[PDB]
């Protein structure tokens, strides 16, 4: 990589959420391995954010490798469209038998987002071929599902900029952000806002969609289990639908196999994307049940309304595989648990500097919340010198670190966030 | 693959547009190579769709893969926020280069609805920096640019039934399908479009359209004026064009884009499919510095997208590949030469009692039907023939890799033509 390289990628290259005009400094990376980041200079960083969420198996995995290669062999793609292969029916026989029962229909797709749009799909046509007129969704203050306009329309109003498309976007039903902890107790004032939307809006909600026990791009809040449950009776009870968005959440993260494990619920529409593939490659899945899945086939349409030209793709579901394989063994319980105590005992110092307002850890997830905002470029470039690739944003300095990571690695990592913390250095902007 | 593999597939797993209560047949693949499918029980069926016109190299093609193979070794993925690295500056280096002068900034995105999304949002924020009331999208009738909620939005209300999600969805603005062919022009086909721009020019954020062919909408073929007109009433008026080529980029219809037909540049250009030679989902959308910076200099200060896996090297580096091979140049006589054999070999159809329509483009060529297929006894006609043509309502189309062999693609439009000769294989 030359500096003509990064001058190209600075003037031409648009990257996730971030000014043109104004684009704070990108870091050159040419390769990954084990836990680790390499820069285009030589200087190797400890991975603290698995790429966001997704490599949870961290990099340059063997058993990744291998199966990526072997199906490149037979062949990387394939259309879905009256043709089915290994890849495809072995992994989704896996995601149908490690979620809950009655999930057992798999839509697989290509990103988040996009398995969010599947699910709010499902219910609207659902409700659509049952004869009800149910249209709106009912989901939570600092949630986020995605950058598509259906995603966009059931995420944080506040947080991403509604007014930018007021008029353009449909609105939804906003119930107040959680507030009992996942730590904490149980607090039942917590659920009068939810109730109340829903007595007024019963008859015309598809379904609730909710990121079960973590709210990710919203906050990185964690929230107690209870809600869950109460939740799931109300839609129960209703008759609504319940989407759990576990893009995030999924695949061992909190600390069980699935955030919803928290609360022993299953949702009627399950979302999963990220750590699908181990962070290799895009892939997404929506399960939902046999019921959804027959009484949409059964209305007006004859069919779900979707399919994506890659749809199924062997490779990314070759690579998914491996992924799910590993999780088989249930190491990654022993490994996320040893993150836990680890994040939580050397994360607990940060209480005590000027800069923090909270400290959460739960499972392999560890939050640091500041009370100013951070500045952007000044403290990754204090992180890149400290040998750790850690990427703050707003008020949040936190760590999902690979699975694999070593007790000495996790240390460099925390030991770099209560450094970062200690005085104002490199907080505002 | 077992037999209870392929019974898990039929009762637990969902495929593209096809029922759950009714499931017809799937044919199952275990490996591809050159332009050839091999089934489970040995068969080897001539692909002549390209796995939905992404596949333009064909199968197991060794350069494309080892170039994945090779990035596999460095990296398959990492994160794009507050990283760069060589794939992704390779890739957006060749799309700035290959696209009109205009096209120089890049967002990569994950699939071709998404990068559609993309195209409207920045469409909207545009007009947002600038001031202007500006929420409305207008578009050709029979256009198909993707399936999710803002894409569904600007695709055939007909099509794809608007009726499902009527009260979801914005109400954009729908012009009459381009009539003038691939044929000569008449300016009477502008008066239903001339008509919306006058009374929403000033609420209208963009036009989109897919140039040339309308693909999932029809595999219609129109006349490039069309193209040249809009381009014309886009400037005067100060709106945004969106040329959605998720289909018809990198040489499908005989150019490297379908927008060189009329010698114009959109604001806003969507790549998909075939932008990774058909090896694993990737998508870009091209926009220009005036639309780009304007975004950036909003309120929001950056354009408000950003996919987990944007950038992602692995494909990236199969792109890079897949234009890799595209720039040997090839392609142009490659597909010149199918598309002679296609008018030559589907010919024919025009004697036939089941065709309505027959017409061929590039690397394209139509058989349209009188009544709808009869989808699981015409597919497993195909199969049994040896090829893997997969038909769609009243469509029976071809769109194979430019690398197929003429005798390849002559067992395609023979099997083509003998599907139409009677009712056997329609209504169902
Ligand atoms: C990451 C994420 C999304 C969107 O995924 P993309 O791959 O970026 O499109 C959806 N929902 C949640 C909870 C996520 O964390
Ligand atoms: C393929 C297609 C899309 C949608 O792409 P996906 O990858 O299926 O989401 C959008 N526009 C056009 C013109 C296409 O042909
Ligand atoms: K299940
Ligand atoms: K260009």
């Amino acid at each position: 990589m030359t500096t003509d390289d990064l001058a190209f990628d600075q003037r031409h290259i648009l990257h996730p959420y971030t000014s043109m005009t104004s684009p704070l400094p990108v870091y050159p990376v040419v390769s990954a391995e084990g836990c680790e980041l390499i820069l285009s200079d030589g200087r190797r960083l400890v991975d603290g954010m698995s790429s966001w969420w997704a490599a949870i198996h961290g990099y340059n995995h063997p058993q990744l490798n291998a199966a990526m290669k072997s199906q490149i062999d037979a062949m990387s793609h394939v259309m879905f469209g009256g043709i089915t292969h290994a890849p495809a029916i072995e992994l989704c026989r896996k995601l149908v038998a490690m979620t809950p029962q009655p999930l057992e229909c798999v839509f697989l797709a290509d990103s988040g987002s996009v398995a969010v749009e599947v699910a709010m799909k499902m219910a609207l046509q659902y409700w659509q071929a049952k004869g009800e007129a149910r249209q709106r969704f009912l989901t939570f203050r600092n949630g986020y599902h995605g950058d598509t306009f259906g995603a966009m329309s059931v995420c944080d109003p506040d947080n991403s900029m509604h007014s930018l498309w007021k008029g353009y976007l449909p609105e939804n039903l906003f119930a107040p952000a959680p507030q009992s902890r996942m730590d904490g107790e149980w607090d039942e004032r917590d659920m009068v806002g939810f109730a109340r939307l829903m007595a007024a809006h019963r008859h015309e909600i598809a379904a609730v969609i909710i990121e079960p026990i973590v709210q990710g791009a919203g906050g990185m809040r964690m929230y107690h289990p209870e809600w869950l449950k109460r939740i799931r009776k109300i839609c129960d009870r209703e008759g609504i639908l319940l989407i759990a968005d576990e893009i995030a959440t999924g695949f061992g993260r909190t600390g069980k196999l699935f955030a919803c494990e928290h609360a022993e619920i299953a949702p009627d529409i399950l979302c999963l994307g990220k750590a699908l593939t181990g962070g290799t490659m895009t892939l997404s899945a929506t399960l939902t049940t046999r019921e959804v899945a027959e009484t949409i086939s059964n209305g007006e349409a004859g069919c779900f309304m979707h399919g994506p030209t890659f749809m199924g793709n062997p490779l990314a579901c070759a690579a998914a595989n491996a992924s799910l394989a590993i999780l088989e063994s249930g190491d990654w319980q022993q490994q996320v648990a040893d993150i836990e105590v680890q994040l939580r005992e050397q994360l607990a110092p940060a209480r005590d500097a000027e800069m923090v307002a909270d400290v959460r850890v739960l499972g392999a997830i560890g939050v640091v919340e500041t009370t100013h905002p951070v500045n952007m470029a000044a403290l990754q470039k204090f992180f890149v010198e400290q040998g750790v690739w850690i990427r703050p944003f707003g008020k949040l300095i936190y760590l999902m670190p690979p699975y694999i990571i070593l007790p000495q690695q996790l240390q460099r990592l925390t030991a770099a966030v209560n450094r970062a913390v200690q005085d104002e250095t490199f907080f505002c902007q």
